[PDB]
């Protein structure tokens, strides 16, 4: 992957102070936009979209997996588990946990689903099984957020994220009802309004999944976008920075998303 008009991205990256990673594809034309698309970035919570897809895939083999109630304990509630905490007294179904992991980035819900799938290794295996050789999840929440420069644990590349997303939302990796459910969950995300969605015209339908590690200026978003009358665009925007105290920027993510959409 390459880009012979990369200077707008390079200047945005210089102004940001860190590294920016972008990959976008127009699935109707095949056109792509690329910038550090092959470089590893921390997933942060963006793994949760793929976790929900892996749960949907499994549900194709075990009838009733999605409606299975989980009565989890208080000590499942690691920080930033707003849905899991609200529903602690009732428990939650696997489907509800998946939705909360996607749409609220709920940490406890993510850890409970990971356990159901055999931990980070289990999710990584699912991703290998759809042909993603870049993705790796190694740790649970919250340890996977350490985002240490050059550490390959819990990382992927913008291109591999985009390709896997396209397979799961638009290709054949998931059966049709599962596929629609994944898309529906993404379209209902609540955490993404200042990221890719901020660059998308308000009349284009969008589903997305954010990630925010909290250190090293590391944050991200991926999305499927439906332009009017066209096949969808799929894209991924990841950031990191070299100092632990560096701030992430939602505005940088939005700006990089817009440069990608404009290039297409
Ligand atoms: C440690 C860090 C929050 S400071 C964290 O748990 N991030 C996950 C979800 C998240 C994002 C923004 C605020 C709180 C939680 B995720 O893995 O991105």
């Amino acid at each position: 992957s390459t880009n012979l008009v990369a200077e707008p991205f390079a200047k945005l990256e210089q102004d940001f102070g860190g590294s920016i990673g972008v990959y976008a594809m127009d699935t109707g034309s095949g056109a792509t936009v690329s910038y550090r698309a092959e470089e590893r970035f921390p997933l942060c919570s963006s793994f949760k979209g793929f976790l929900a897809a892996a749960v949907l895939a499994r549900s194709q083999q075990q009838a009733g997996l999605l409606d299975t109630p989980i009565r989890y304990g208080k000590n499942a509630l690691v920080p930033w588990s707003p849905i899991s905490e609200k529903y602690l007294t009732t428990g939650m179904t696997v489907a509800e946990l998946s939705a909360a992991a996607v749409q609220y980035s709920d940490n406890a819900a993510a850890n409970l689903l990971l356990k159901e799938l055999g931990g980070p290794a289990g999710l990584t295996a699912f991703m290998r099984s759809i042909g993603d050789t870049t993705f790796r999840l190694d740790r649970w929440e919250l340890e996977l957020n350490s985002a240490i420069p050059g550490d390959a644990r819990d990382t992927s590349s913008p291109r591999a994220v985009t390709e896997s997303l396209q397979k799961l939302t638009l290709g054949s990796a998931l059966a049709a009802p599962q596929r629609q459910q994944f898309v529906d969950w993404l379209k209902g995300n609540t955490t993404g309004n200042h990221r890719i969605r901020a660059a998308v015209p308000a009349d284009w339908a969008v589903g997305d999944k954010t990630g925010t590690c909290g250190v090293y200026g590391t944050a991200n978003d991926y999305a499927v976008v439906w332009p009017t009358g066209r096949a969808p665009i799929v894209l991924a925007v990841y950031t990191r920075a070299p100092n632990k105290d560096d701030k992430h920027s939602e505005a940088v993510i939005a700006a990089a998303a817009r440069l990608a959409l404009e290039g297409l």
